[PDB]
DNA sequence: GTACGCTTGGTGCGTAC
DNA sequence: GTACGCACCAAGCGTAC
């Protein structure tokens, strides 16, 4: 059963030094979508929570993202 | 933009040899919604697709969700 | 397994500030 | 960065087979 804040969203790439437009783009994700998360105004769907928990345990998740 | 077919997400699974059910599990996924996207009914989400090739160039990639 | 109908709300903007 | 409106359709069923 996991989720995921937006504060916590917003915690993880501020752990990494590293922008909304950057994170997204590294997540292969849409910086408005990311938007909608990190201000609350949706929920992630769940593979969404799932990955930004990987990249967060695993940072080098991102390394592999851009590997495919 | 990555993609994937139907029969690619099926057979990402049957490498691991696990049914429908035991697969979204230990994805953290709807066995429904997974069966929407191996019938074609639906396009899976952008995380979704990520999450779906990381595990398919990344077997253990399995292993480190279930961590969280 | 397969397939289709349904409600809900996320997705991914456009726009204004 | 903030916040709101909008169309589109994915999500996650319930059901029939």
């Amino acid at each position: 059963e996991l989720n995921i804040s937006p504060d916590e969203i917003v915690s993880i790439r501020e752990q990494f030094n590293m922008s909304r437009g950057v994170f997204a783009r590294l997540l292969h994700t849409s910086s408005r979508t990311l938007e909608n998360w990190e201000q609350g105004r949706s929920v992630p769907n769940g593979q969404a929570v799932t990955l930004l928990k990987l990249v967060q345990r695993h940072p080098e998740t991102l390394s592999h993202i851009a590997e495919l």
